[PDB]
């Protein structure tokens, strides 16, 4: 039995940037008040986890990364009311405290308790529940899912359907929800519209799914890797373009293709240049462009504000605009009710011990989502 | 007595950047098919007219500037159906052709026939109706209201109430409608919200009017000229701040004043740095910032896209988002019914012949709107 006790378990520790993960034994403290200890069942490899490795996304090291996951509650701390031992859960990398001005706002979801703006790499109380070789190890986004067990604050966990297939619904913890919500909630794609999606990875494919669900007439996928095009068409892209195939800048190409600019564009890569291209290719008077890709640390883009003065709208969002704790259980229920598909995103399923191989598949261009199973 | 004839009249010709206007005789050709010749009654001095002088807003020279005005139709060309001789009219610097994709779109107002995005300084047929000293003179935004007579395309004029006071309602041709619409239509300011308005000239005061009409609880005016504060409070500012008074950057000040960022911010100046400051000061998860000011020609701003990724919305608009020909007559009718006030904007009245004094008043910081009478 493990409740109230330190657990020794396997985790993937990142000791420094640009190194493989180290799979080794960690100690996981029991949960304090308003904390939840979770036995991991499956976790996805999101490009944002690779950003921690590459130093694109700065967070304190050493760290247990991983934020797209699902598992089963092993134990609860004093005062927890929202989950119980044995419940299936999804950790929430964007918390929902329910008390801050953002949580109380009808359209806000970036709760002020997040650890993304100004990452500390701790629990809410400023301390870590992880040690490895006698050293404290940082948390990541209040989740840290590259471990057989994690501890999360109550505001960073949602209870989901007991009959949930966790090897699929772990994608509702980041990539599916982000892309789908970016289309249906943040952009509010309209029926009959023309959309352009920059980046056809797991998140970009989820954007396509949402644009098709919203009734877009045309969905143009844009990627420099033409191997991504077949799956993009399977999930709703009406045509795909590779910028490398053209002499002109792709914003000019997309403007021409859409007879004067697209209704909605999405940046789902994480490059400054594609953020500006995606804004430019939306119609100058009424177009909307949404930034989804995480930009490189501390780098500014350059743009001409006449792109906005003519009437464009530019916005971004975390986690598809979804209020996390309210939304994740409903998304799982909707998945169970066959409202959307997750299998198109899953290209590889590996044991957790093969995490590095899973990252190598992402980096080589050869996977969409690898799901790691504990 | 002048239908079909060239009219010789006085106009304010700008021969050179950074020089006074020259009040001198021009020849005004009669209207061609689908053109309208207007006897001007009143015209306002908008900062954008000054931008032509300063080279902030590039348009071909020599030019007859002026775009905020009202007059009486002197004659109509073949095929004109929407105005008649003797009608009161407001020239529309943003046309409404009614046929392009923007005009057909429910939100769009920046008609594709505009002469603002890539100014040519002509009529829609690519020619000029003005001669001065035997030389062709450019038009400005299809309006050219600094002339006793102008000729406009039919899509650039609206018929207004016959009982209209033209010396007031000329402001509906630019500054009032732009500011008011930026608040009520583009930003969609909500009841009980906190707004920040950067720049307290005629347009920024009109933004304040719109924020107060929408029910904002707090309206923070921001200007480096504290002489602008008294009028801003008269039209609805709850408080005014001068960035020069503070050690910290004003985005930090406004974030602290609003307990974490404002709901809606407006850039109503035309500076790259205040466009980024105005974005930053709106709440990071759900704030909206609207660019109204005209930026210096061909210059790019630099910004961190994390400001958008957290959830901010950034947009701009021309003419307050109003579809011009539909909206201008309705705005005039609402003015006549006392639904808004224009007198607070009018600080000086001069004859047209004193146009250069009117520009001096704007440049010194003394005036809001000077109205020139023909
Ligand atoms: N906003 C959020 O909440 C959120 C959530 C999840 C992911 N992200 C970010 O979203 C981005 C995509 O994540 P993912 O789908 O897991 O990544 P991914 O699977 O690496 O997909 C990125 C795609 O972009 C393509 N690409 C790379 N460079 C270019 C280019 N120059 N032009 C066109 N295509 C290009 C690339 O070939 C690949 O198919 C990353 O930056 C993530 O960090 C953000
Ligand atoms: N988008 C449109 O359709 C549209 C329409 C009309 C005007 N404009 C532009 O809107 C802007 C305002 O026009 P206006 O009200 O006639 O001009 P204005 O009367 O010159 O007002 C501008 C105000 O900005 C203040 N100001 C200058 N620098 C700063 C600073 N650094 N910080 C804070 N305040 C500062 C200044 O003191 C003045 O009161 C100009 O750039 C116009 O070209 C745009
Ligand atoms: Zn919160
Ligand atoms: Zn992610
Ligand atoms: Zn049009
Ligand atoms: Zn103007």
């Amino acid at each position: 039995s493990t409740a109230g006790k330190v657990i020794k378990c396997k985790a993937a520790v990142l000791w420094e940037e640009k190194k493989p993960f180290s799979i080794e034994e960690v100690e996981v403290a029991p949960p304090k008040a308003h904390e939840v200890r979770i036995k991991m069942v499956a976790t996805g490899i999101c490009r944002s986890d690779d950003h921690v490795v590459s130093g694109t996304l700065v967070t304190p090291l050493p760290v247990i990364a991983g934020h797209e996951a699902a598992g089963i509650v092993e134990s609860i701390g004093e005062g927890v009311t929202t989950v119980r031992p044995g419940d299936k859960v999804i950790p929430l990398f964007t918390p929902q405290c329910g008390k801050c001005r953002v949580c109380k706002h009808p359209e806000g979801n970036f709760c002020l308790k997040n650890d993304l703006s100004m990452p500390r790499g701790t629990m809410q109380d400023g301390t870590s529940r992880f040690t490895c070789r006698g050293k404290p190890i940082h948390h990541f986004l209040g989740t840290s899912t590259f471990s057989q067990y994690t501890v999360v604050d109550e505001i960073s966990v949602a209870k989901i359907d007991a009959a949930s297939p966790l090897e699929k619904v772990c994608l509702i913890g980041c990539g599916f929800s982000t892309g789908y919500g970016s289309a249906v909630k943040v952009a509010k794609v309209t029926q009959g519209s023309t959309c352009a999606v920059f980046g056809l990875g797991g998140v970009g494919l989820s954007v396509i799914m949402g644009c098709k669900a919203a009734g877009a007439a045309r969905i143009i996928g844009v990627d420099i890797n033409k191997d991504k095009f077949a799956k993009a068409k399977e999930v709703g892209a009406t045509e795909c373009v590779n910028p490398q195939d053209y002499k002109k800048p792709i914003q000019e190409v997309l403007t021409e293709m859409s007879n004067g600019g697209v209704d909605f564009s999405f940046e789902v890569i994480g490059r400054l240049d594609t953020m500006v291209t995606a804004l430019s290719c939306c119609q100058e008077a009424y177009g909307v462009s949404v930034i989804v890709g995480v930009p490189p640390d501390s780098q500014n883009l350059s743009m001409n504000p006449m792109l906005l003065l003519s009437g464009r709208t530019w916005k971004g969002a975390i986690f598809g605009g979804f209020k996390s704790k309210d939304s994740v259980p409903k998304l799982v229920a909707d998945f169970m009710a066959k409202k959307f598909a997750l299998d198109p995103l899953i290209t590889h399923v590996l044991p957790f011990e093969k995490i590095n191989e899973g990252f190598d598949l992402l980096r080589s261009g050869e996977s969409i989502r690898t799901i790691l199973t504990f």
